[PDB]
């Protein structure tokens, strides 16, 4: 009786899912286990990657926990390399991570998610099939200079993505984003409360978002029904636009 | 535990001009997500063929007459809903020359704005609520149609973001999805010439089908989108314009 | 010498105060002949007596661009009287539900009276209409829905006007300000008024005048591959 | 007013069509104005031009991809010149794949330079920095996907340092165009010109001088409440 639902399943399918160790990373690396698909959560240190592993068991994932650092190109040939040779090719790929350091940490962000794509994408062009899905920051920063960086990263995010898109498009792979709002992370529970409260007040749901709420539109995008969109930034933050 | 997210068992779903193409695909994916289904036309042999249709995909429901453009229709056809069906939550609104952009997209507005207010109070009652509003599709001949498409989008998508700010607080979501060229009775008519020009201009190198917009606006309705609201969701291969 | 507005006459409505009569000013400075707009006859005296004292040529007139009567009447004045106006300036705690309406009347009255100066242009094949967004300071989140409700309205109808009458040379733009020294945002509340400032990167208000300097730039010749565009001036506050 | 009068402008790849369009404008509006190539035969050029045209000033060798060739540049400006308080960015088959090393390079490039010159304009309490986007470069997708990404990128940097520098009196904007007369809209067969052209509400190619006349404004004392603006002069034609 629930059998339509089964077209939306990633079963067959390997997932590679960056930060994984905690919050949206980690709801991600859940609910793509939970639709069905093999995957792999990755963490900058040993300790994140042990509690990524521990975690996919706990819950009924097959796959893995690895060390990851998007900054390297050896780091980066090294981990694919082991995730071929244990796991299979990932066809899913989700990338999630002063008054004058947006501009360093753009160019950082932007970098990354190029060697990444870059290094993923021989794979899904063998393939003709692929899935890229960038994951944006969430709103919070304090002050002028956090607004700075979380626009600079968002407008970087969005024109990244459409461009990549437009080049890997003939190979059937789409390339989308999703930029939250204001969801309930370790990052916003350490903002002071009464900008919480000044937060919520701009936002027309009136709540937080959850985690899970950015993990389930990853997961459709994820899906063979989000075929035909590519290039699109999916915002989710409760109505609330800069 | 993956479905729960997904489906609309129970709830009640209106999805006008589903007589065919986008509008039937978005009838029959919703359908298919377990819900009720309401399926509207401007002409009576449009609502039968709904009401077939249904009837043959194994979806509960209805096809109805509905012109959006008058307040006595829209009145008329949600208190037949109400009385027979249920109330209709999830909500899915689809349905030249130099100048008449301006026209064009003040009815197609207030079109919107007209049948979004009527269904409002069902979502207020039960604290829940999906509006989705369908967008052109791509294909229009000429540096009129251009500007009118450019225009309908532009107003598509303010007026999604500005009733999404409305009814926030009562838990209702309101986005829109915004085609690119999708296979369409109307696209089939564009000669050979202008489909290979427009494909030329769409990097996954195809026309989009109908099921494609539905599946989107079939996620949009779930409980997993609840957290997006005031959004335009471009589905287009990549074509941006 | 080279952004002159000589020989050009320019209509400016709602001119009888801040950024409409700066702009006013600035394109009769400019060396526009201007007919200013006022929706009252003091006004409109207002507005006569200002160009004087300025050394401006033209003329205070009552519009109501809602009025189609209105709108044919002054235009019909305006041709006898002055000449044919090429360069047209649009100037002129609310509840969560008020916003289509107010969007739907803007745009009426943008389209009422852009249709009716372009006969006009065409014939001149040359024209100018610039449209000018509202001031950043509405209260409350429904404040905040109509503000950015009538600014994607403005850019694109903006951007859709530009597109019908590009072929005849007449472009068509728009200036959304931001906070701007105006009698309306000088009643605001003290906080909110701190809590704006403190969103805006220059630290200070803009000045009507700087509205108006955007303004009859456009107006020029040398902003004439300038159309559909929206020019924001707001210190570098976006939303 | 409008006059730059006492202001000293660097405008860089200021050798031919809008950069030496705007190299001539602000001199014309009263500044002295240094423009720059990445060539020595370049920069002859330019100053060639900026003598015959009545504007006092130089033609300097610059490669904003180097830290020396900038610091080395500036150096010898305010040595024999003055502090450039005005500054504009101009600068510089097709593959669908090449967008992100031409997005990279630009802006690591404006940072680079846009960082040394604000010393100066932090120092004086004033400052106008304005970045020239990329006419567009070829017909094909590739052209488009090139065009639309410098663009986007273009907007948010200028966006993004506009908010850094705002307390201090400096505005950052930029000038996006659409379609100016190159070799390659040259060569455009009468069909597929007319088809162009027909994109373009105001129905032509625009000018280099269009391009330079908004910089112009930009940079005078009545644009100073502009600043983190893309101000987009193509005509009508918009793409991204
Ligand atoms: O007329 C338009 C051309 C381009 C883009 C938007 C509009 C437009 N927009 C309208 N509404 C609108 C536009 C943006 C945000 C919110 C709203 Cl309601 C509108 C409402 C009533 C009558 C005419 C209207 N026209
Ligand atoms: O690669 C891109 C494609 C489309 C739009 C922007 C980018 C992009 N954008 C970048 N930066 C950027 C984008 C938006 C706002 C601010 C910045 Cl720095 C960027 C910075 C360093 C290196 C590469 C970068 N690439």
């Amino acid at each position: 009786e629930n059998l339509y639902f089964q077209s939306m399943s990633l079963q067959g399918k390997v997932a590679l899912v960056t930060g994984a160790s905690r919050g949206i990373g980690q709801a991600i690396a859940l609910e793509l286990g939970r639709l069905g698909a093999v995957v792999i959560g990755t963490a900058t240190s040993a300790s994140g990657a042990e509690k990524i592993a521990e975690t996919l068991k706990a819950n009924g994932v097959e796959g893995a926990g690895l060390v990851l650092d998007v900054s390297s190109d050896e780091s980066v040939a090294a981990t694919l390399e082991h995730i071929q040779q244990h796991l299979g090719q990932p066809l899913i790929v989700v990338n999630n991570a002063k008054d004058d350091e947006w501009f360093d940490v753009v160019n950082t962000n932007l970098n990354s998610l190029y060697r990444l794509s870059k290094a993923v994408l021989r794979g899904m062009t063998k393939a003709r099939w692929g899935r890229i899905i960038n994951i944006g920051s969430v709103v919070g920063a304090m002050g002028n200079a956090g607004q700075t960086n979380y626009a600079a990263a968002k407008a970087g995010l969005e024109g990244f993505t459409r461009a990549l898109a437009r080049e890997v498009g003939s190979r059937a792979i789409t390339v989308n984003a999703v930029a939250p709002g204001f969801i309930d992370t370790d990052m916003t529970r350490e903002l002071p409360e009464a900008q919480r409260e000044a937060l919520l007040g701009q936002i027309p749901l009136g709540r937080l978002g959850q985690a899970e709420e950015i993990a389930k539109v990853v997961g459709f995008l994820a899906s063979d029904g989000a075929a035909y969109v590519t290039g699109a930034t999916v915002p989710v933050n409760g109505g609330m636009y800069m």
